[PDB]
Parts: structure tokens; C-alpha cells; sequence
């Protein structure tokens, strides 16, 4: 396991621009294109991410590397965050690869945010931190990927993805 393959399970692929969780047009390796409510407009993003007039279909090869670029930016932005740098630099890799998860799924202002969970985690009060994330927005809208990620936080291990 690792971040990508992590990640690769939590956002699925889809070829075509279709509605995320959020109802979001996205395409890809959970490839947010834009929160418009217009899918001319989704289009138009797509077209500039891509490079060419796609219509909204993409190749394997085009989602992938918006997921490389995706994954790349998530790491960028926890490590010009502030709040964000410190607890990534103080984590194991397979916690950080969960910080990571978070911050592509929400952003980095997002998770830059969880101010008390972030400080359980740099504390590395683990179990504590997991009840604390818990109590949020995220994981109410989507339980089971951030049970997944919790337990990620939790243990240390990928027993959460193990298997899946
Ligand atoms: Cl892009
Ligand atoms: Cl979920
Ligand atoms: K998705």
C-alpha cells in the first residue's frame, strides 16, 4: 500500500466527468474540475487540465496524470501550510500518507483547520486524535472513507485498506 494505491481506492476511477459526494463535477482519480453548478463550465475546466478539446471523456493515461499532479499539490500544500508542515514532518510515513489523503480530498485550508485534532496528532495521542476527527462535518458526509482514514491515523498500519 501507499498513497496513491490508497487514494486510488477512496476516489474510484471514472472516465467521464460525473458528480462527486459533494455533487461536485469531477473527473478521474477524484479530480475535482470545479463546484459550478454548470457543466459547461466543468467542461471548460477540463479542457484547460487536459490540454485539448475533450468533450468530457478522458483517457487512463490523462487521469492518472491529473492523480499525479493531484497527489503532488496535496503534498505542496501541507508543506508551505504552517499549521500543516509540523505535524506532517512529525508523523511515521503511513500517517502522513492519511494527512495526505485528507488534505486532497478537503484542501489544505480545510484540514489546516482541525486545530485540535492536529495538535493531538503532533502529540501523538492517537486514539485520542481519532475521536477527535471524528467529530466532524467530513466524516458525517462520509463515514466510511474516513473511518478508513481514522484508523489509518489510529494505528500506524493499513490494516484499513487491507484487503479491500
Ligand atoms: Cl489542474
Ligand atoms: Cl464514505
Ligand atoms: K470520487
Amino acid at each position: 500500500m501507499n498513497i496513491f494505491e490508497m487514494l486510488r481506492i477512496d476516489e474510484g476511477l471514472r472516465l467521464k466527468i460525473y458528480k462527486d459526494t459533494e455533487g461536485y463535477y469531477t473527473i478521474g482519480i477524484g479530480h475535482l474540475l470545479t463546484k459550478s453548478p454548470s457543466l459547461n463550465a466543468a467542461k471548460s475546466e477540463l479542457d484547460k487540465a487536459i490540454g485539448r478539446n475533450t468533450n468530457g471523456v478522458i483517457t487512463k493515461d490523462e487521469a492518472e496524470k491529473l492523480f499525479n499532479q493531484d497527489v503532488d499539490a496535496a503534498v505542496r500544500g501541507i508543506l508551505r501550510n504552517a499549521k500543516l508542515k509540523p505535524v506532517y514532518d512529525s508523523l511515521d510515513a503511513v500517517r502522513r500518507a492519511a494527512l495526505i489523503n485528507m488534505v486532497f480530498q478537503m484542501g489544505e485550508t480545510g484540514v489546516a483547520g482541525f486545530t485540535n485534532s492536529l495538535r493531538m496528532l503532533q502529540q501523538k495521542r492517537w486514539d485520542e486524535a481519532a475521536v477527535n476527527l471524528a467529530k466532524s462535518r467530513w466524516y458525517n458526509q462520509t463515514p466510511n472513507r474516513a473511518k478508513r482514514v481514522i484508523t489509518t491515523f489510529r494505528t500506524g498500519t493499513w490494516d484499513a485498506y487491507k484487503n479491500l
